[PDB]
């Protein structure tokens, strides 16, 4: 199945992505970059005061519908 969840940069700008429980982060990554034009390895996504790591399921953090993640820099 599909549901939508928010990003949100530190400009305040939040914006829509549709994913899917079992998608790993790194495929999350990947829905970014076509959205926003942010390469993977560009980003890091924050959700409950953690780093979220990639091989992991949005489904393994519990991350539910119309949540918001922190989208970050990485440098």
């Amino acid at each position: 199945g599909s549901m939508q969840i928010f990003v949100k940069f530190r400009t305040g700008k939040t914006y829509t992505l549709e994913v899917e429980p079992s998608d790993t982060i790194e495929n999350v990554k990947a829905k970014i970059q076509d959205k926003l034009g942010i390469p993977p390895d560009q980003q890091w996504l924050i959700f409950a005061g953690k780093r979220l790591e990639d091989g992991r399921t949005l489904s393994d953090y519990n991350i539910q519908k119309e949540s918001t993640l922190r989208g970050v820099r990485r440098l």
